[PDB]
């Protein structure tokens, strides 16, 4: 979520150093349940300032997903 954030700001110079994977996880999940699948990236990518496509946002999930099943859940987020 770190590098997703970053990109869609698209200002090199913002804020945090870790705390940010927590912070903008839970941001991330409206529902409380804590699982961020492609759709939601989608609904923050038009939302936060600088838009992506349907390809890199995808780039975004396989650094995210690498012990999961094609969406990040709580394990993923707290293994920092």
């Amino acid at each position: 979520f770190g590098d997703f954030l970053t990109v869609m700001t698209q200002k090199m110079s913002e804020k945090d150093t870790k705390e940010e994977i927590l912070k903008a996880f839970k941001l991330f999940d409206d529902d409380e349940t804590g699982k961020i699948s492609f759709k939601n990236l989608k609904r923050v990518a038009k939302e936060l300032g600088e838009n992506l496509t349907d390809e890199e946002l995808q780039e975004m999930i396989d650094e995210a997903d690498r012990d999961g099943d094609g969406e990040v859940s709580e394990q993923e987020f707290l293994r920092i």
